[PDB]
């Protein structure tokens, strides 16, 4: 994957869309996303499109959806898990107020440095505390020091696909009651729709099975309300009830 | 359409899906929507599926998305434009707090009375002020009588598909700053993706062109931020800026 393991040349699902045609996706992006995309998000996206792991990039229509959610819920303190070149992170930082704060976590700071010049030109780096680490230890350590008054409003989870369930057990305690936890890529290119799905790299199959298990679990987890949204590669929004 | 004019026999787009496969939509509904769908929403949906205008029903995964937005933005006073049998209306009434208030508007009260037993059994009918009328005169009268402190938090727009642009001009004044206006069906069965589209009957084609114009207009409208979401048949979330 992006952070470790096999390279992109052996993956299979890279170019698969969940929408019914390339034309429909292109219509959405050209009509409703690109005209509303910040100049620095455009720049970060265009440089990322040339990178070997560009398939991992959060797309422009999903980005505006994340921004909309952040603004509607008046988020101020957030956590961003799985940064890559920083498209979703820059989206969050642009949406938050001037005194908003983001804890951003990625195992690979070199990816972050691809997009960091655009984050800086947007004038929002001051909102970001970037931590280079596997996410799980950071979440474990936040749990030990987290005060109820410091709980996050919003968490975007987009790191090791096979580890979402472990992230969830920490995050339901790190976001406030009424706060949002978003799991990215929960339809896994549409491959979750079937018990079996041939032609996958072993890492893709691990992630596919993980999402099928996670989707079933979140739908029955009494601690949250959920909405799985067929935007991008699928995004499951969770809202903490207690 | 459901409110006036052509019968469903004319309509050419009813069996289209914006997602790549029926199996993926079925997966979303069975895994993430139906287990979280209120029993009275299920009953209302199942009786509506047998109705002649079933194609116009808001789907269950979109419903949970509306509920999620309502709760995340802490909405308390809303307006529902285009009720039909009441699926999105019952969704809203269940999502709002006990003292939440909905102004619901539809030209056909007989559709509303199909869903009314389920709304009553859900115990949330007290939140709903139903007005049998075309929407525009009601909205215009609201603008005459509205005060700054009675602005709506949220509007769901799902009525005459050829007239959304006229609704928008009232609703950008009726919803509070920071409030949400949602336009339903903005991808119109995917048919907006092409300038010309074959074999539609006049009403479907008028609506298709209305949505192409609307999508372009909303993307350029400085009064709002937008996010067009590929859920259901397309939902465009607008957030009032000034
Ligand atoms: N165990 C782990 N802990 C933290 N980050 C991890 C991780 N395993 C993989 N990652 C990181 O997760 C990222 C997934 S791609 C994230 C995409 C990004 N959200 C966007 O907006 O485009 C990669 O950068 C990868 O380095
Ligand atoms: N001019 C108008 N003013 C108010 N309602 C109208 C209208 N023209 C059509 N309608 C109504 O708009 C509805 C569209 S279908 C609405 C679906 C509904 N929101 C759901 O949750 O499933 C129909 O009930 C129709 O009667
Ligand atoms: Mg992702
Ligand atoms: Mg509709």
């Amino acid at each position: 994957g992006p952070g470790m393991g096999a390279s992109i040349d052996d993956y299979s699902l890279v170019h698969k869309n969940i929408l019914h045609s390339e034309d429909l996706l292109k219509y959405i992006l050209e009509t409703s996303a690109y005209p509303r995309e910040h100049e620095q998000l455009k720049g970060l996206r265009e440089v990322t499109e040339k990178h070997e792991w560009s398939t991992a990039l959060v797309p422009a229509d999903e980005g505006l959806f994340l921004s909309m959610l952040l603004k509607l819920m008046n988020a101020k303190r957030t956590i961003e898990i799985g940064v890559y070149t920083g498209y979703s992170l820059l989206t969050t930082a642009l949406a938050l107020p001037e005194d908003g704060k983001i804890t951003a976590i990625d195992v690979n700071k070199s990816y972050y440095e691809i997009g960091l010049p655009f984050i800086q030109k947007a004038g929002v780096e001051h909102k970001i505390n970037f931590i280079e680490s596997e996410a799980l230890p950071v979440l474990d350590q936040m749990l030990e020091e987290m005060k109820e008054e410091d709980l996050y409003d919003y968490a975007f989870v987009d790191a090791d696909k096979s580890n979402y369930a472990n992230y969830h057990e920490r995050l339901v305690k790190l976001v406030r009651i009424g706060g949002a936890i978003l799991y990215d890529n929960t339809l896994w290119y549409g491959s979750v729709a079937y018990p079996e799905y041939p032609g996958l790299h072993p890492e893709e199959e691990v992630a596919r099975l993980s999402f099928r298990n996670l989707n079933t679990f979140l739908a029955a987890d009494p601690r949250v309300e959920i909405s799985q949204v067929s935007i991008g590669d699928g995004v499951t929004i969770c809202r903490r009830l207690y």
